[PDB]
């Protein structure tokens, strides 16, 4: 439930850096980040099998870095097969005897009401061996619903699971969450199962911490470029302008384009000089018709990704290095080489100084 | 490259009942299906690491259902990876061009072009103990890419992945997939993978093949209502409806709404009877909002969800049981208890006889 400067490293090879989270009890907390920048080991530490080179561990309320696994609150162990292969599937499910706490022995009226839960029913009597990667990985998960600990650590628990499915067990998670009231530690690489579950979204990057803030907060307002580009679908668009006017919160910058049009932004203006080169971002659900009128580009389609519900249409544009990508509504029939235009709103836009850190944006937006 | 009646079964367990496909040579097809189904054992049927039961595979052109694995022109990479604990990075993806005679000359050539575009190249002389999942995933591909095989068998081969360095692999895999132009099998439950990546897809039942089409072909016209309920994230909503009428190309159907609106839908009506018990599918995103629609259902918030770029709100109306679940763009705020309608659009409904049967839609969709 809480970290302090907690360093972890082996060699020069710093996997954390002093990361100070704040985790209160009862929280729902999810971690995401990019491949690689720490958060497996992390959550690892904050439970054994990985050791802590430095900082606390204030799990509950006194420190717990040399505190045995046994005994600590957690309850882990993820991701198809981590089942003994000897053992059943209720044999695997039902080993919540002794996971750091205290219950009976005739805790069938649980296993059984959560092999309910993760549709593992009639799957009970069945063997590791016998279990697909996704019924495997609920088998994982339901040994540690059945411990019940007093804080659950979750590592992407819901792979390898249809959509559908997956959808049925966001749900259940987030029952047994406000329920069971216990603290939960959620890691995964699904953004909107993020959005959904996270009552406190966490973003590392190359072991530190990049910001924390509620699933909204984090979409709306990056506090810079590395967040605005990795919370949200279809990454962030991002031009580059400059900065050719100033104002208490304003600051006009100019797009690369031919024309070099220029267009003042809702920004905190804030240590923003003029003749400053700054990088804009909008987000390709924000972009808009063109249709309508003000701020417009055009390119040419590059990629067009049919999905059914929305088209992302890939727009290049003169003097702009990546695609702009941009999604709209439904089935959209537009063909590569053609020629399309979209609108920029000041208002949904993002400024980012060379150093990448935000123009806190001043548009007030519903959340 | 061909099944056949192919059936597979577990002693009185079947998982394959005779499955007959015709991946053509170079295709890219994709396989999904509830967890559980059958894909990765088509998949290991297809690589030999299991025995067929009933059929034939003829990968190439020639019955291979008795060749050994080694030996059928597959290269498949799996969850279970194939990262060798005594080998380093560089030394596995490598380990593949191994029998291959491929020289240090031809070889670490690919092997360094390759751990460029998966960004591994600052982890060659790595371990998979010193990895992460992410990383040690695409090592994995790794292997399986630089030996480019003549058939590809990916089985979930992006998962573990951020969303913005997945989407930057679904653009390598597709652009290994048209430099090669080899046959690509895939398997996954990232929907939006599918309809990206795919030219087709099947979708697995309980061991039997539902259907087979492009991705906007199953979308617009699913057979079924299993596959109605399948494919698109928030899955179809379903309503039981009555049949009160039938034309030429027409049927029409009364709501179970208080008011017993009667509705006509642009479907099929072969083999449609006046009297019988249907299902009406219409998917949160073609439901219409209120004001701009006829035929309007009322109810009570029950659940809303806030992914940043869209709202997703479910509302419980009084006659269907299940909650209807409908997709607003934009950050929408609404009350869990507000009053909510929204707008039944006819022709983009589809309706399922009681066997589960679709009506063929007379809508054209574009696509
Ligand atoms: N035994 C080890 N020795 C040295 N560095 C390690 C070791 N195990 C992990 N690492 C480092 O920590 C980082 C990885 O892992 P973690 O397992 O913390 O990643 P994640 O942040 O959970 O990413 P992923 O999404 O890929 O699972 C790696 O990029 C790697 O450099
Ligand atoms: N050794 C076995 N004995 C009996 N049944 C088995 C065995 N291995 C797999 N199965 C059955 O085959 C089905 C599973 O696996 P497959 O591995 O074919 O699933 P998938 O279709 O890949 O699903 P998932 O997405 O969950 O990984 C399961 O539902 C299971 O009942």
């Amino acid at each position: 439930v809480q970290l302090q400067n907690v360093t972890k490293a082996w060699g020069e090879v710093v996997v954390s850096k002093d990361i100070n989270l704040d985790i209160h009890e009862g929280e729902f907390v999810v971690f995401v980040g990019p491949s690689g920048c720490g958060k497996s080991t992390l959550l690892r530490m904050i439970a054994g099998l990985e050791t802590i080179t430095s900082g606390d561990l204030f799990i509950g309320e006194k420190r717990m870095n040399d505190t045995p696994p046994a005994e600590r609150g957690v309850g882990m162990v993820f991701q198809s097969y981590a089942l003994y292969p000897h053992l059943s599937v209720a044999e695997n499910m039902s080993f919540g005897l002794k996971l750091a706490g205290a219950k009976k022995e005739v805790i069938n009226q649980r296993v059984n009401q959560v092999a309910e839960v993760l549709q593992l029913a009639h799957l009970l009597d069945r063997k590791p061996k016998a279990l697909s990667g996704g019924q495997r990985q609920r088998v994982a998960i339901g040994r540690t619903l059945v411990a019940e600990p007093s804080v659950f650590l979750l590592d992407e628990p819901l792979s390898n699971l249809d959509a559908a499915l997956r959808v049925q067990m966001r749900i259940e998670i987030s029952r047994l969450h406000k329920r069971l009231g216990r603290t939960m530690i959620y890691v995964t690489h699904d953004q909107v199962e993020a959005m959904t579950l996270a009552d406190k979204i966490v973003v590392l990057d190359a072991g530190r911490v990049a910001q924390v803030g509620k699933p909204l907060e984090l979409y709306h307002y990056p506090a810079d470029r590395f967040v605005a580009g990795f919370i949200g679908s279809p990454k962030m668009n991002f031009l580059p302008v400059k900065v050719t006017a100033t104002a208490i919160d304003q600051v006009q910058v100019e797009l690369p384009m031919p024309n070099r049009q220029q267009v003042w932004l809702p920004v905190e203006s804030r240590d923003v000089q003029v003749g400053a080169n700054m990088s804009l971002g909008i987000r390709p659900e924000h972009l808009l018709p063109s249709d309508i009128a003000d701020v417009i580009l055009e390119g040419e389609v590059q990629v067009v990704e049919q999905l059914g519900n929305e088209t992302q249409i890939h727009i290049q544009i003169p003097s702009i290095r990546q695609n702009l990508v941009y999604r709209q509504n439904d089935v959209v029939l537009v063909e590569e080489g053609a020629t399309f235009a979209i609108g920029l709103p000041p208002e949904r836009c993002h400024l980012f100084r060379e150093d990448g850190t935000a123009c806190r944006r001043l548009h007030k937006e519903p959340g």
